[PDB]
């Protein structure tokens, strides 16, 4: 019964973790604090990062769940995104292949989740 | 620079998994497959469920990460949404409590996801 049009993401250090995400999605944060960060994108969606020392039900987890899909138009989008984060250094540890969904990737940066571009085969 | 309007949320079993956030959310799968869902909400985000066998890279985990933030207008309407996924059949391992950021409750499903419905005081 009730939408939810915002997502967070869990990371270890706010202010380096949030300075990716400013170039990563090409957004600025339109609220912060110390141990949090929210920005909202022009697509009509919501994304925070919680940090994860402060986060509740208190969890010290990184890499263990929490997916971005990153839309793009076809395949060479998503090579394009590839190549773009691994230069501003993300870890990278996925082969973009061709799956029954579409072409797609996914990347893991420092606090490790999974950064899922992709090519929807329609 | 690429803007993702589209978070995926790891799941299990994908039947019982994905007609558990049709009532859930309030919403009805429009792409669907026998190891995967999708959803599309009028909010203009959209929604995945990604069953963790196929996941790529693959990662058998459940309440790793992944966090989705129900925005409600106030505190009530957190309680509200408390008590009727209660009687849904949510594990439900948090104490509703007033944050800095405002008044936040996080459940877990069966398959275990951080279902955050706040009520921002500000």
């Amino acid at each position: 019964m009730t939408h939810p049009d915002f997502t967070i993401l869990y990371v270890d250090n706010p202010p380096a973790s949030t300075q990716f995400y400013k170039a990563l999605l090409g957004v600025d944060p339109v609220e912060s604090s110390p141990t949090f960060s929210l920005f909202v994108l022009a697509n009509g969606m919501k994304l925070g990062l919680w940090s994860r020392h402060t986060v509740e039900p208190k969890a010290s987890v990184t890499g263990g769940g929490g997916e971005l899909a990153f839309r793009v138009e076809n395949d060479a989008q998503v090579d394009e995104t590839f190549a773009g984060w691994k230069a501003s250094g993300v870890a990278m540890l996925q082969q973009p292949a061709k799956m029954e969904f579409g072409y797609t990737f996914t990347a893991a940066d420092p606090d490790s989740h999974r950064l899922r571009v992709y090519a929807f085969a329609g």
